[PDB]
């Protein structure tokens, strides 16, 4: 049996994409070693059905540990953002344990994420072929690489303009982008990416040109399942159809008090039904404006910490998704046909939001010239998309996009499997 | 590799269910020999994605041939109904070739349909274990067995009453004996194409009556990914949502002119949009009332011969299904959330329509005392269910049933695989 060890970056959204890809490979008779830290392995285990455990085994990666930075913090999930440098540094120091794991398990292939340049190096040292897998979409990467080659010409296939709030240590920023691009550039023959040609094909071809490397899509990768759902479903069961927005900002971002107030007042003014997951950093309710939940009454529900996002998005009473536009959340909303109201925050999210808007399956709540979220913009877009449904074009496009994604089967993985087959056959000769 | 030879009955609906079951087994690393007549293998091949051809091989079964009954007639598909006796006899005369196939390929398991009592006997003579797989639902079988054991008591777990048109000779006994032998002769279990949410109490009753375990193998529903669809799609793309009824009576029934006239007149009175599949026997429009199509205009479409039923049922503009209530068409309609307007014709269809009515996912157009279809009932039910959506209870339960069936996965096959694994381990010792 052909074995693959998979090494996601230490974020929950990365674990998620990597696990869906592992399921696809296990269905093609590959045996998977799924490698991450124990806190991440525990968090993602509920998304692996028992029928897979025979062919997808979890393998614990050890990061350096101290009482100030213990194992339960070896993840971006709910991490204090001022510990993010520690997490990156600790991850790079796990390279020798990673080498021990690769020497012991001797997998035939490594698939690794885009935040660990050391990973393909350890694999090369052991004569193990390694392929990069990206859990973002294509648009953001192509937007990042384009000005390196064309610093005086605009990105040529989209009308998207990145708001100045996100355009705003130059060597360190360069070293981070160099590490990121190295992971892609170092990949054996192809890079894998969680996307599909109907949405990003021309960006795929453009990125392949800039990188001088084939880009292989493997998307849509979307997980489909009481973790608290019984109470949530009972409340949703009492709403009209397409009347409710889910509100969430993912696994590794905490919106500021001022940001929560603009969103909260946006929700209130829209008069929509809403389920809103509010989170607090691991060490640390009152993040919300005074009286907001009371005025909301039966229209509002705040879930603390974590919610069954997929089940909520698939409920008949859900008409919209106020999202930070993390890529898994975007793919999920598209697969389930729920139009997105974009409130992006950082990293790839402003690009994802622009791609959502450009494809016509959602809208973006624009920040003001100070870079602040606007309660009026949030309330307006929820009114048009969800409450009054005057944006019939967006709801239709979202429906049409869901029909497209629902039609995709295991053929979406054929190209990856053939490139894996070719790569191993070539390297077996050379070894 | 463990090998399974599958022998459906020579109907297209039996081929279809058996093929879906073959796919489920291929995904569990079984190798499938799919055995039938060449005219049936040709008919079903477009439903088998190319990725399965390495593990699902087609094996031709030869029936006695004559210029008056040549190979292209070796199927119920569009067969003149007066040739049905010749088809059964010809099927039974293939037992020698079937033995030759079994001796040559030496499969580890036979899965056989319920119209070939000779098939388990041939397997038993070669020490090949054999399991019966029923492509109907359970309701009809338990309704057939119940009066054998309780001739003076009502069927205990339903309100359904069979209309006298269908209630109306040791030869009937001999066919019932042959059917029940196929189930009774099955090794340890019987497989059936149903699910507990709809038929669980009937499964338990059937298991007690037969003194054999009944194993549901779930919603088996083929889903495609042009067969005349682009023209139909363009037509459908221009209707309102949920505005259209698909109309079909399956693979092996030609409604009479009197029935066609009642259905056409019901369709016209409802003023619904309709796509209507009209067929004529293999050898051989004229079957419809004068000017029915011209009066229908662009609201009506008649497809001759065959239609992409699943794609049409999944289309956003399809709001109902005027169906003979073949079980594959019922399962498909339920999976796709399309309420059924029942017009059953013979065999198991009246029972399937009753179950559909019982579940509230569809309605039955009642026949007249002498057995005549009622144009007024056809029109009334299409009016209430499709055109003017006043039967929201049916729509809702149709949507709720589709949500249940959409949530099912590969686990629906766990029980069948476990019993197969046990049966092969037991008979391995005994051989
Ligand atoms: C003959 C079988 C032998 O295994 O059992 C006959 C006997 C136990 O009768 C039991 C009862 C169920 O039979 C009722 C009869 C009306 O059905 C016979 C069937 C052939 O039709
Ligand atoms: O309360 C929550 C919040 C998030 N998610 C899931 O967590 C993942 C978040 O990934 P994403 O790419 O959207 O953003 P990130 O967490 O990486 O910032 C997605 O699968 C969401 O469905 C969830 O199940 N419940
Ligand atoms: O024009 C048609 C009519 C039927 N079918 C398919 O043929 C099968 C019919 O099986 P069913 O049990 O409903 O009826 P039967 O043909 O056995 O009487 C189903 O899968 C239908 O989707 C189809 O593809 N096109």
């Amino acid at each position: 049996t052909t074995t693959i060890l998979m090494l996601p970056w230490l974020g929950y959204g990365h674990l998620s994409a990597f696990l869906e890809l592992a399921k696809s490979l296990s269905r093609r008779n590959f045996h998977i070693y799924f490698c991450s830290t124990s806190v991440n392995l525990d968090a993602i285990k509920p998304k692996l059905p028992s029928s897979f455990s025979d062919s997808i085994q979890f393998v614990e990666l050890h990061l350096p540990s101290s009482p100030e930075f213990p194992p339960h913090l070896h993840t971006t999930n709910g991490l204090p953002p001022t510990l993010m440098p520690a997490l990156h540094q600790a991850f790079s120091m796990a390279a020798q344990h990673f080498e021990s794991i690769l020497q012991t398990l001797a997998p035939h292939l490594l698939i690794y994420d885009s935040l660990q340049p050391w990973a393909p190096r350890v694999a090369s040292s052991l004569k193990i072929p390694a392929i990069n897998f990206n859990t973002t979409g294509v648009f953001v990467i192509s937007q990042a690489l384009h000005p390196i080659h064309y610093p005086h010409s605009k990105f040529p296939f989209s009308e998207f303009v990145l708001h100045n709030h996100w355009k705003a240590s130059t060597e360190r920023t360069r070293k981070r982008g160099e590490a990121f691009l190295y992971c892609l550039h170092a990949s054996c023959s192809v890079i894998l990416i969680n996307s599909f040609r109907e949405l990003e094909g021309k960006y795929m071809d453009y990125l392949s040109v800039l990188l001088n490397k084939k880009v292989v899509p493997v998307g849509p990768l979307v997980y489909e399942p009481d973790e608290g759902y019984s109470s949530i479903k009972n409340w949703l069961d009492k709403k009209e159809p397409s009347s409710t927005v889910f509100v969430s900002f993912g696994s590794e971002y905490f919106p500021s008090k001022e940001e929560m107030e603009e969103i909260a007042h946006g929700l209130e003014a829209s008069e929509v039904n809403f389920i809103w997951v509010v989170r607090f950093p691991q060490g640390d309710e009152d993040a919300l404006p005074k009286g907001f939940l009371e005025r909301a009454g039966e229209r509002g529900m705040v879930v603390k910490g974590w919610a069954p996002q997929a089940k909520i998005l698939k409920h008949w009473s859900t008409g919209g998704f106020v999202s930070h536009c993390g890529w898994n959340s975007v793919m999920e909303s598209m697969m389930f046909g729920v139009p997105i109201i974009g409130v992006p925050m950082h990293v790839d999210q402003p690009f994802n939001a622009g791609l959502v808007e450009e494809a016509g399956v959602g809208v973006e709540a624009k920040r003001d010239p100070d870079g602040k979220i606007q309660r009026d913009e949030v309330a307006k877009l929820i009114k048009e998309v969800v409450v009054e449904k005057t944006r019939e074009d967006v709801r239709k496009k979202a429906r049409e996009m869901s029909e497209i994604l629902r039609s995709k089967g295991e053929e979406k993985f054929d190209e990856m499997v053939a490139e894996i087959s070719l790569l191993l056959k070539i390297e077996h000769h050379h070894h």
